[PDB]
């Protein structure tokens, strides 16, 4: 009998449905997929990009940036939510051909250098090619490309790196502020004496109240399901999305829930 | 038309098909796979092991390193051939369940250091967990643990830092030479031209010299059957081995037909 | 005129000053100089070493581990109270010439790859050679060598990767719980409006608050002089020792003061 | 008697002596000191810097930039001959402060990672701050920026990775082919039986065919005076330069006179 082979990381479909850009603001559009969030922020000076999906999805989010009238080499960041496959998959490839830098916390750093390898909760089963951090932010650091500036907040849970982006832009002129953050969720993560992450409840509770606190007019998530985002149905994409409250509120009831199913 | 699903690394079973230490000499041993060479060589302060075959070998290793009597804090050295998948695979693991340290050359440790993303002729396609090098060796360097010398010898063609390593064993009292070449093989390579590896040629051709020189008395091979060692029937498994000579004399004669058929 | 000429990182002489080794606790050495901790652990299973000292006392732990029958391939893992120079000096040579690991968290992992350099307050003036973290460990994490579990406590403050251990020793028999506490201190730090480090305050103010509470029957820190501790007087030396209140309660009105000062 | 002080790395001050920008061809620019050679070449989609200097030069780097109308986020790329801190020094400043990436071979990317640290000759005594290679680049493999390609020719010998940098400019419209070539000296190097660079001898003697073969119709060198460069007398600088054949020859008598001298 022999050793079993190896599993590639599969996901929906829908998953890897390439879209077209859908705009959200004034600078701020959706280059990803149906059910992959990959934000573009063109500024001035140069475009940056908040995740990128799926490793196999660099090659259309360099289509999309191109229809946007960004070359390569005006891609300046790339920034994270969390470093698992199905979000920063494409990163490494992504700076190879653009020319970027990537900015995260230490946690996502590490984890983005291992390439998703000896996950706390995956272990190596989900795997992407592994890329470098060239510059390490701190929580509530601000930064800035072209006169937008983007602020980081730790909202450490679904992985230790876990952080959400905020930034204000406009709107036909009116200024709107829009909060990209992270997931809540725990698939099938051990919560209450997890060797791996001991204070894994106390970093999730923490992270409850700071979604709820973000200045946010606008919420955008890496999946837009956990948000109420429909990027399929374009320009009522944002109609039935929901609030940081709703969005934090609703995520503490599974995990609580979850949680006490688990003492079972 | 959604995008591809990413596509596992798949081998032939007998790659996967476990076995029992086989002895080599009177320190070294293979423990890895009927068809993946994983040796072994048990010295007075340690063990040292020379590759370990595809990722998901870890564990059977581990339990032929105490069938041999190995405990994991006694492995005080990972030594490699070349950093691909079938070969380097469990050295992430094996190094965070062992406490060993690995050594290899600056073309093996970046390779090493990425996972085998980005290879020169596979790309993305076969990806390991990354691991770092502890100690980089020069060309011709000697690595000594528990009395038993370890000779590199640098063999670029394969990757960039194919390494042979040669020792002196005994057997039964009677010193025996023994070399370990990595593999001469180009499997779907262009030769001729190629913009990631321009003197690829001249590296190859060099290294069929370097492995005709090796002071070798037995010659072992990643892949037991690149030089006709039959791990399966166990006493009689270097009966039909090849020489040095022979080893390089058939592998050069297997590119330049392949070279003359590229130019096609 | 011409650029300035680099400068040195020099100290007081005492922290250079080599001592022999002075006992702890049943288990527990230190090994470093008079005015610098270098804590050693020997367990059934191997020694482990906390903090390291300046660069240049590579060889004078290695000359005191050699006094306490500790072989350099015993020394099992490095751990660390945070990663600057005068504490994780020699932990690049140590990891060469002893074969041993290094476990700590994310943020003094990757100070720990950057050898120091571009520090958040010291920029690139205190600098020394650069290593790499085997083993990332998380708030909480318990670590475990020979029997005797090493636990992490987080206190971010002097660097974001401020790390307390606590482990329980005996003295002839009796269990003694021993603290190795991080400074608390921030010479010259930028506390209020600093963009390299937003949540400055809230770190040490939370940070203080872990201190108090770390299970601690003897407790030691980085610079003896922190928790009044004169390595020089040998048995009495733990004569007037702090308490973990005294500790944290002192190193808070130095911050505040500071605080204060600073608005000025 | 207490351990001895850290020494930094004083150099003479015509090394750390800033001048403006001197003119090499119609895109080539001298732009480090009056010792130090640092090399700009504007292209139509942006700058390429090849090396840096010393460490404390980053800004005066910068100010030159300026000065040819380059702004920080212009600079493509940084290409190095050898990572030793008077020539890689600002590096990883250069990085964080241009957004440009790094390319560099196997041997220089790694001495770079660890800012050169545990060198083969030197050992501790000259590090600077670390920095990574973003892209990995091969023997004869040839890099391209707006329009004008960059060949690298690796000649180890005074590092692992030295590499010499050819690409055709123009002057007044009339095609140079510009080389800049690495050095060639080994101050105090141990050249026979050097148990960290076996085969020093081998690389040296081949590095010496290789200078002389290299397409060039002018020649650059870390260190101006090495070819005969002054860059302190502006327009007569490259008046009594040295041939490429003049170069590798003087360099070859001085490299057979030290080894002769060594026997001794
Ligand atoms: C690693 O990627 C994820 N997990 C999986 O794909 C497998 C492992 C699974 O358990 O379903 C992960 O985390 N995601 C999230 C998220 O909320 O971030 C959700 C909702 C589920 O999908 C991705
Ligand atoms: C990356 O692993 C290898 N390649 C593959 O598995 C695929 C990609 C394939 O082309 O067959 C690779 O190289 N090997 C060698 C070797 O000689 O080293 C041989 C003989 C073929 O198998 C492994
Ligand atoms: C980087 O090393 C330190 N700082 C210096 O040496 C210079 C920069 C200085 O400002 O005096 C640092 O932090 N230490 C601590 C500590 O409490 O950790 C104390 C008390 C002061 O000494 C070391
Ligand atoms: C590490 O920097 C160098 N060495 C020193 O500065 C000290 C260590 C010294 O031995 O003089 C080094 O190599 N250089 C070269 C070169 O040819 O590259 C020359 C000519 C001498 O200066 C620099
Ligand atoms: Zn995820
Ligand atoms: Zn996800
Ligand atoms: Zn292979
Ligand atoms: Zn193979
Ligand atoms: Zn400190
Ligand atoms: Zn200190
Ligand atoms: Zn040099
Ligand atoms: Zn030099």
């Amino acid at each position: 009998a022999p050793l079993p082979q190896l599993r590639a990381y599969t996901v929906d479909a829908s998953w890897l449905q390439p879209m077209a850009p859908l705009q959200v603001a004034d600078h701020t559009w959706q280059i990803g997929t149906e059910d992959l969030t990959a934000l573009l922020v063109q500024t001035a000076e140069g475009a940056v990009l908040l995740d990128g999906g799926m490793p196999q999805m660099a090659g259309h989010l360099l289509d999309n940036m191109k229809l946007r009238g960004v070359a390569p080499q005006d891609l300046r960041l790339i920034l994270l939510s969390h470093a698992h496959a199905d979000h920063a998959g494409p990163v490494a490839e992504l700076k190879r051909r653009t020319g970027a830098h990537v900015a995260a916390n230490a946690e996502t750093a590490v984890l983005l250098a291992r390439g998703g390898s000896n996950d706390l909760h995956f272990g190596d089963g989900i795997t992407y090619p592994p890329a470098s951090a060239d510059r390490i932010i701190m929580d509530g650091e601000v930064v800035t490309v072209g006169g937008i500036a983007f602020t980081a907040h730790f909202m450490p849970g679904h992985t230790p790196g876990s952080t959400a982006w905020t930034w204000t832009d406009t709107r036909d002129g009116k200024p709107v502020r829009i909060a990209y953050a992270d997931s809540l969720s725990a698939p099938g993560y051990q919560l209450k004496g997890n060797p791996r992450y001991p204070r894994l409840i106390e970093d999730y509770k923490r992270s409850f109240a700071t979604v709820r606190a973000l200045p946010c007019d606008l919420l955008l998530t890496p999946h837009p399901g956990a948000s109420n985002w429909n990027y399929a149905v374009g320009s009522k994409a944002s109609a039935e999305a929901l609030t940081c409250n709703a969005y934090a509120d609703a995520a503490e009831k599974k995990f609580d829930a979850q949680l006490a199913r688990e003492t079972a």
